[PDB]
RNA sequence: AAACUUUCAACAACGGAUCUCUUGGUUCUCGCAUCGAUGAAGAACGCAGCGAAUUGCGAUAUGUAUUGUGAAUUGCAGAUUUUCGUGAAUCAUCAAAUCUUUGAACGCACAUUGCGCCCUCUGGUAUUCCAGGGGGCAUGCCUGUUUGAGCGUCAUU
């Protein structure tokens, strides 16, 4: 006995234990390799001749 | 008389009838019961040495694995010797996988390849910033879970 005072009228949902994820067992199974490895982010170098103009003269590949 | 018009012939056009064909249909019978949040149906964009479509498949992209078959594929090109072999093939089979973006579509959006937050790791002086890799975050309901709320309500110091 003695209760909770309160000031605010308005009674919120009192914030409690958001617990975390703990499950029983991964979804996924077995953790995808890279999607966008190194190799398959660039694929072919360019060819029209003028690439090969801004290769060599501006410095870009 | 010629030209012309007409009729009729052979040959030639035009045109695609007829005939004959037929990997299509068609109805009838018989057998079976098997989609999907373990992401279905559908879509989008892709992917072939040379493909536009079709057919197949998903950045493992006209396939990978497995099994069988036992030498193809074939338009060209091309391999490779694997041809007394754990092995050819646009083969069959198919139980292992991959399965872009979507889609019931599920982080929140969606005339946008937009905008987040969380966990973890790797870069950059980094718990907080950025970036990269991974794994997540839908709603309802159900069973439990812990955390709570109500002088709803009981019993205690």
């Amino acid at each position: 006995k003695a209760l909770k005072v309160r000031t605010s009228a308005s009674f919120r949902l009192p914030k409690t234990l958001k617990l975390a994820r703990s499950p029983k067992y991964a979804t996924k199974a077995v953790p995808h390799y890279n999607r966008l490895d190194s190799y398959k982010v660039i694929e072919q170098p360019i060819t029209s001749e003028t690439a090969m103009k801004k290769v060599e003269d501006g410095n870009t590949l």
